């Protein structure tokens, strides 16, 4: 195993160094806006040395943005697949690129068998190429690397299929700035090759002048470099026709062949396109000859790429014919003329990758290394690409509750062979669909119109249904006895309990186990783990009576904490926020343990008066002008208060102070330390008057941050032995800061409500030393260094908080854990900040034509953990990467990955059984089975299941943390006949496995393996 903390990696460009040495001057680079006049030396190519010219036809087509997915399909995409088959049938040498599965296997399946047939002709030969094969070309800035990697299985295990073909040259023009995990995924895939476009202007001139546009891109923390993969970023401002041919738009332009007229488009520049005749054909190839040999000048090998595409291109036969002909016409004189020394045609995405490769392996050329990222992207001046880090939050809060239980469904019902009948294999291939459909760059990222955004959403709801019917499908037939087991496949025998999402306040959808004396005395729940390693965590449920105990199978005591049930009112007559408890409702708050990959049953009883094992949380209203609050049965009557600092501590846990406002002050982690300043703080960025609007993609403040006006907001205090929090009730935020007796965890629930041209952000103010530094995780898997610059814009120094960021010094780090993407940054020495909101009254110039007003409520959850780090060996101060604590780690799994919960629906649960994986290995935290899948049906005598093992890499602190065992997912289920290691998308075999035993993976390190049982 490499060391990924202890040796910085020697690579040609670090892109944290590169950006603490460029100026980023915006200077007018002349045709080339954002370059230089480039120069070429005619002799540079001759009769032995030709320029090898690749025009690779391409359409790009969003799975959905100004349209639903639906609305492009029928109006643009099928008409788009249906000419591209025409077309590339009839004429042997056209070619074509396509990158979208979601949209081809749509077009696929409606057509007929003969029409298959053609498709999978112009395949198998070359003509119609897949480039990376992805169910979506999926956002790189708040997608977690399992939901990228379950759409490019998606896509993958279609083409493999259906077209018996798997990509290995990625294609990704347009996601808002690229992220490493990318290349990690795909070269653990099978890829050889990829491409990237939209990377910040500065960056492109940078590189381009170095030409370093071609680099085999490593992993930050990798020495030896086999996380590499040849990537090609393209040197302009879009991959449109007019900024690919060369760096002079108005001279490309004029060979989009679309743009003469009756198409309805023109050239922005004002030279319109010509068709090429005999009469002009010598000039109009000098002009685009010359333009290829500009372009060429930026890159190493005599082979260059030439894309000739746009949005939902190449959908009129007479668009197919304008474009194939005049640049027939151009090939046919180019290449007669020895002259030009070129050859020119068309070509695909692997056609262009392995010409370059065998210019390399003559010795024509040796690429550079490069490890780092491309945030924060910048397409032109100052406008720079942070909006959509946090633009409808709504959704990406959703996003991560459906990866959870997209996995937990298919890990629950990855145990047994199910009838075709049970309909789960059809339940879960929507789930992940409709997750993977939503990894779309215009999708997760906020970017949609308001109609499409209720789309992704319906989608997502009806993926979240389909996860719950498997999932409860699955505990029923592994909790009961298999003799007493009697299924009916679309009845539900439990519900799932999910307390944070939609979350309180958001939507009242949780049910209340209801108990009484002359209805029901007792109902069983189960919680599944789908960590490997045995977890602890307190659940709560609603119930009908404060007066309720909970016994595991065993009738063991359980020890349980009774609080009531508040919900939040903005009262429009008192013109104040305040709680309101119910009388009727309660929650019940134990500890439950659970097996690895496991299942664990309890039982709430009720009884008519206060159970030994259950106490009662006391309340405390701080506001003045209190009114009663009464609670039913509830055992304490709740106190009142004026507004007044307040101290808390649970267990043996840390004890934290809170101002009269109910934010957090400081932090004691034990009895004698230091009471550290941490303090939380709401404020709000406005928008410009004159100038850039900000919008769903662009941030662009008007200054730093204004403090928002609290007022005297009401406090409210519950205390109790295994659960107390403080929550208060701010203009647009219901803040909350739990207590069970380690890091806290912070839920807000936010609602921008009608607040115009205002952006929320939450800070935290420490007195860590950390200067300009900061850490920012990247799609949930790594943690990259971050440097403020202050000679950029306050916009540029926001990047997207996939998951996590920190900031340390010396002696202590302070790291805010995620249960959503958003953005943040750290703005001055000591501060944390992410944004919890964005209301944009403006659109902001990038097509899509709105502003975002389509704000609802949103519970944002958090943990925050204030740790020491002085004793921990931590990488060097020229190392880009940055790596979690044990704690730290813990703290985003109980975020991203809680215990599920679930209530049997019935009044009784015949051939119940108390727990189930038991016997199964508990393995190092930092170890985790990402994905549990059975990849067959049960019509296959081989049965296969496939795991993706991630290793994270937690920093050494001095905790002995010791006996654990180690996991071999091939022996997870019986009689195996086979194990082999394969790629992470399960289609490839990479090796076969001795003894039948795989082997975990290194840290930082992912790995796939498939078990075979007979
Ligand atoms: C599928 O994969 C390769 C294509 O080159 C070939 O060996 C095989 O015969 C192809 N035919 C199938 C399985 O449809
Ligand atoms: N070409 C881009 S423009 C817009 C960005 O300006 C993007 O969000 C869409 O996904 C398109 O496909
Ligand atoms: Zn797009």
């Amino acid at each position: 195993c490499q060391d990924v903390v202890q040796d910085v990696p020697n690579v040609d460009v670090q892109m944290l160094e590169l950006y603490d040495r460029m100026s980023f001057k915006d200077i007018d680079g002349g045709v080339w806006k954002q370059g230089w006049n480039i120069k070429y030396d005619p002799l540079k190519y001759n009769a032995h040395h030709k320029l090898k010219v690749f025009v690779v036809p391409h359409s790009h087509n969003d799975p959905g943005w100004i349209q639903t997915f639906e609305e492009y399909y029928q109006h643009d995409t099928k008409h788009i697949l249906s000419n591209a088959l025409r077309h590339l049938h009839d004429n042997p040498e056209m070619k074509f690129i396509w990158a979208e599965i979601s949209y081809f296997a749509r077009f696929y399946h409606d057509l007929g068998e003969n029409k298959k047939l053609q498709m999978k002709s112009i395949v198998k030969n070359g003509q119609l190429e897949f480039v990376t094969g992805g169910w979506v070309m999926p956002d790189e800035a708040n997608s977690h690397w399992r939901n990228v990697l379950l759409q490019l299985t998606e896509g993958q295990t279609w083409l493999k299929q259906f077209m018996n073909v798997t990509p290995t040259a990625s294609w990704a023009i347009d996601p808002f700035g690229h992220s490493p995990t990318m290349p990690y995924i795909l070269q653990k895939s099978g890829f050889k090759n990829m491409l990237i476009q939209r990377t910040h202007y500065s960056v492109k001139k940078e590189l381009a002048q170095q030409r370093q546009l071609e680099f085999l891109w490593r992993q930050i923390w990798d020495n030896k470099g086999d996380t590499a993969l040849f990537t090609h970023m393209m040197p302009f401002y879009s991959y449109d026709i007019p900024h690919t041919c060369g760096p002079d738009p108005k001279v490309c332009c004029q060979f989009d062949f679309k743009r003469m007229g009756s198409f309805g488009l023109s050239c922005p520049w004002k030279v319109p396109p010509r068709t090429i005749s005999d009469q002009n054909v010598a000039a109009r190839s000098d002009l685009l000859v010359d333009q290829w040999k500009k372009k060429a000048e930026l890159y190493r090998t005599n082979v260059l790429l030439i894309p000739l595409g746009d949005d939902f291109r190449f959908k009129q036969n007479t668009e197919w014919d304008v474009q194939r002909v005049n640049y027939e016409r151009l090939f046919e004189h180019i290449n007669s003329q020895a002259h030009f020394n070129v050859q020119a045609q068309f070509g695909t995405l692997q056609e262009y990758f392995d010409a370059v490769h065998q210019a390399e392996r003559a010795g024509q050329a040796e690429f550079p290394t490069l490890s780092g990222d491309f945030f924060t992207y910048a397409d032109r001046s100052d406008n720079y690409w942070s909006g959509y880090y946090t633009s409808r939050p709504y959704h990406k809060r959703m996003d991560r509750v459906l990866m959870h239980y997209v996995r937990a469904a298919e890990m629950l019902s990855a145990w047994h062979s199910w009838d075709g009948m049970a309909r789960i294999e059809e339940r879960l291939e929507q789930a992940r669909r409709e997750l993977s459909l939503f990894q779309h760059h215009d999708g997760i990222t906020g970017t949609a119109k308001t109609h499409v955004v209720v789309d992704y959403e319906q989608r997502m709801q009806e993926a979240l249904k389909a996860c719950q019917m498997v999932m409860q499908q699955s505990v029923y037939r592994l909790l009961t006895k298999p003799s007493i087991y009697s299924p009916d496949f679309s009845f539900s025998y439990f519900t799932l309990d999910d307390s944070r999402w939609p979350g309180s306040g958001v939507e009242d959808s949780r049910t209340t186990i209801i108990l009484g004396e002359d209805i029901l005395p007792s109902k069983h729940v189960v919680m599944h783990n789908t960590l490997p390693h045995w977890r602890e965590q307190l659940v709560d449920f609603y119930v009908s009576s404060p007066f309720v105990s909970v016994t595991d199978l065993a009738n063991n005591p359980v020890e349980a904490q009774v609080s009531p049930v508040w919900s939040w009112h903005h009262d429009t007559l008192t013109k104040t926020i305040h709680p309101q408890g119910s009388t009727t409702k309660y929650r019940i708050i134990f500890k439950a343990r659970v097996p690895p990959m496991g299942l664990a049953t309890y039982v709430l009883t009720i009884s008519d008066s206060k159970p030994e094992h259950t106490s009662y949380a006391s309340n405390l209203l701080l506001r003045k002008n209190p009114t009663s609050l009464p609670l039913g049965q509830y055992p304490e009557d709740v106190k009142f208060g004026d507004p007044r600092e307040i101290s808390l501590r649970v267990g043996n846990g840390p004890t934290l102070a809170f101002s009269e406002q109910g934010l957090l002050k400081s932090i004691q982690l034990t009895q004698d330390s230091p009471h550290v300043p941490v303090h939380f703080k709401f404020l709000k960025y406005g928008v410009r008057s004159h100038g850039d609007r900000s919008g769903a993609y662009l941030f662009l403040p008007n200054g730093p941050a204004s403090p928002v006006e609290l007022g005297q907001p009401v406090v409210l205090v519950t205390k109790g032995k295994l659960e107390s929090s403080v929550s208060v009730g701010l203009p647009s935020v219901v803040h909350q800061t739990i207590m069970r007796g380690g890091a806290p965890e912070i839920r807000n629930l936010v609602d921008i409500g009608s607040l115009d041209n205002t952006e929320i952000v939450m800070r935290l103010e420490t007195h860590i030393d950390s200067g300009d530094i900061f850490y920012t995780d990247l799609n949930g898997l790594q943690f990259i260094k971050r440097r403020r610059l202050d000679k950029l814009p306050l916009q540029a120094n926001y990047y997207p908080i996939p998951s996590g960021m920190f900031i340390e010094d010396a002696n202590t780090r302070l790291t805010l854990l995620t249960g959503q993407p958003l953005g943040g940054s750290s703005l001055a020495s000591g501060e944390l900040e992410i944004m919890q909101d964005r209301r944009l009254a403006s659109d902001d110039e990038r097509g899509l034509g709105q502003g975002v007003l389509d704000n609802k409520p949103v519970l944002h959850i958090y943990r925050l953990v204030l740790e020491k780090v002085n004793n921990c060996v931590r990488p060097s101060k020229l190392h880009p990467a940055g790596y979690l604590t044990s704690a730290a780690h813990k703290a985003s799994q109980s975020l991203l990955d809680p215990l599920d919960k679930f209530i049997f629906a019935e009044n009784e649960w015949i051939g119940a059984q108390g727990q189930f994986g038991g016997d199964h290995p508990s393995a190092r935290e930092d170890l985790d089975v990402s994905v549990m899948r059975r990849l067959t049906k049960s019509s296959a005598k081989t049965q296969r299941v496939g795991y993706v093992l991630h290793r994270t890499n937690l920093m050494q602190c001095g905790t002995p943390e010791e006996h654990t065992q180690k996991l071999d997912v091939c022996h997870l289920l019986p009689n195996v006949a086979r194990c082999e290691r394969t790629t992470l998308t399960f289609l490839q075999n990479l090796e076969h496995l001795d003894g039948m035993v795989a082997p975990e993976v290194c840290p930082m390190e992912t790995a796939a393996y498939v078990s075979s049982h007979s």
